[PDB]
């Protein structure tokens, strides 16, 4: 399951990074650290207002990568600290996973990552 | 060279996140937004502390993305903007460049990002 700092970081402000497989390299697009939703204890769930290359992506190869993080949460060895997940990711237009994040009136969709590993990097 | 807006959101915290091309997937690394130091006109420079993967990937495939934001600088469409910035990575361990980031102790390298593109992303 998502480790107590993680949520931590959810409780601070901040960018974070979603990096897909494209055809001819790596994609990488933001969200912020407020807007991601957490179900059960492996599924983060961000509202989707343009993601168009990242959702093609996804479709091709479902894993993703995450990185967040806070200078305001202590880390392993200091001040800040922040984290690397990897997971496999699927978007939805209805049902649970998108009225998760429906609150954002600009979501076209959600973006729901199934969390396999969490490393905090820092 | 790199808009204003871009140099704003250097003077806030944040995470910076760079995404190479690993043999199997993206691989994707974090810095903090106060930790860059610009160059010149399109030079970014980062200090390098473990980055093994990172480096790695970059000597098979020197194209790299990078992103950065914040909640506290101006966006198109109110409070909180980014950047994607598209370029290619050099590491070095001397020079003009290393001595940039040279104040971090811990520097092994300066990972030297040229900037092809600045993209404002919101
Ligand atoms: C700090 C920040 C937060 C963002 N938040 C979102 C978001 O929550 N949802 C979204 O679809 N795009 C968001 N964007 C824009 C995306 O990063 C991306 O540029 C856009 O969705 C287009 O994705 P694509 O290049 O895969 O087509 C944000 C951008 C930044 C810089
Ligand atoms: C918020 C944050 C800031 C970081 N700052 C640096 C940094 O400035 N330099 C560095 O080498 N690693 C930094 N790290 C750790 C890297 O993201 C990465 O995990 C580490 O360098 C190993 O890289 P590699 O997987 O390419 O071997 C930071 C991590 C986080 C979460
Ligand atoms: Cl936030
Ligand atoms: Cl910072």
């Amino acid at each position: 399951m998502l480790p107590g700092t993680f949520f931590e970081v959810l409780k601070n402000r901040g960018v974070v990074a979603i990096a897909t497989q494209g055809e001819d390299g790596p994609h990488l697009v933001n969200t912020w650290n407020s807007y991601l939703k957490v179900l059960d204890g492996n599924r983060i769930v961000v509202p989707v207002g343009g993601m168009h290359k990242t959702e093609a992506n996804v479709a091709r190869d479902e894993r993703v990568l995450m990185t967040l993080g806070s200078r305001k949460v202590a880390g392993r060895n200091g001040p800040g600290t922040g984290f690397l997940i990897r997971g496999s990711a699927a978007f939805r237009t209805d049902g649970p996973e998108f009225e998760a994040i429906a609150r954002f009136k600009w979501a076209r969709a959600a973006l729901v990552i199934t969390v396999v590993s969490a490393e905090q990097t820092l």
